[PDB]
Parts: C-alpha cells; sequence; structure tokens
DNA sequence: GAAGGTCAAGGCCAAG
DNA sequence: CTTGGCCTTGACCTTC
C-alpha cells in the first residue's frame, strides 16, 4: 500500500508524522529518546535505502527530520 | 463528579463493564475476555496495580479487574 | 452512558 | 552491541 519515506521499504503506516517502516520508527525513536549524534564517515549525503540505511546513521537521522520526523511525538521513557 | 478507575487509580472514562475505570483497565478487559486470554504471574499473585505499573502483570490487572467488579458478561461479541 | 472499533504509540526480544 | 518484527496498549472516536 505504502513505501518508507526514509529509505524506501515497505510501510505499516504513519510514525511521527511520516510514512515509515519498523526500522526507521525504531531507528528514530531511539535516537531522539537517548539523545544519540552520529558522525558521518563521508560527506554526509549517504544513500539510504532498504541495502544501505544501516552504514551511515548520521545520514539516515539526518533523512529522517528533512521528510518530517517529528521529535515531540517521541514519548519519554517508562 | 471525578472519578478514578477503580483499578489502577489513573483517571475514570466513565463506568465500564459496571466498575468505574480508565480507558487502559476497560481496553486490556475487553481483549482478555474477548481471546478467553489466560496468563500467569512470575511473582506469587501480588503485584502492585497503578497507573505506571499495570503492564507489568497482566495475571494481577486482570484479578483486579474481577475482585473490584467487572463484568465478563457485559463484554460483548465482536461487531462482524 | 456505555457498549463497540481504530491505529499510532508503547514494550519485548530474537535477529542481525 | 543495535536493528527491526510482532504484538499489546489506550487516547480518541463511533455505534447503540
Ligand atoms: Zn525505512
Ligand atoms: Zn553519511
Ligand atoms: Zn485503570
Ligand atoms: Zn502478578
Amino acid at each position: 500500500k505504502h513505501i518508507c519515506a526514509i529509505c524506501g521499504d515497505r510501510s505499516s503506516g504513519k510514525h511521527y508524522g511520516v510514512y515509515s517502516c519498523e526500522g526507521c520508527k525504531g531507528f528514530f525513536k531511539r535516537t531522539v529518546r537517548k539523545d544519540l549524534t552520529y558522525t558521518c564517515r563521508d560527506n554526509k549525503d549517504c544513500l539510504i535505502d532498504k541495502r544501505q540505511r544501516n552504514r551511515c546513521q548520521y545520514c539516515r537521522y539526518q533523512k529522517c527530520l528533512a521528510m518530517g520526523m517529528k521529535r515531540e511525538a517521541v514519548q519519554e521513557e517508562r
């Protein structure tokens, strides 16, 4: 029915405002929650697709935000 | 007046299966009675069931639903 | 009011 | 270790 706006994999439905896969939803939650920061080993323009999404966390978070993922929709830890 | 859930002390959205409960305890009881679910306590069936510790034990949450007066008979069948 | 249903948010844990 | 699949929960809603 839908595709992930960040990597192109199958989308379950919307998560944090964006149509995304379980992977991308999980990764964005974890980053906002633990307040993580990553470093790009390349030139901050890595290909984020199903096969390459775990090659660069920096650019994956960067795509999450750019595609409209909302940090505020990530509720606090139990 | 304002009411609190008889099972966990969360805000009560009204009476549900005869008992003043919240949307959480209401939901939980429905899915338990409907799917005829059976749980098992990892401790000795005395777990505290409050607003922030209710999903830690499904066995005890269900037990307090019954002990407090929720009616299995009030849980209807799936709208086909 | 009090039944019903929905679906994005949660959590867990096996896969990777 | 982190990733992500799968299932539970409950805020918000409609149906009776
Ligand atoms: Zn994705
Ligand atoms: Zn990169
Ligand atoms: Zn409750
Ligand atoms: Zn218990």
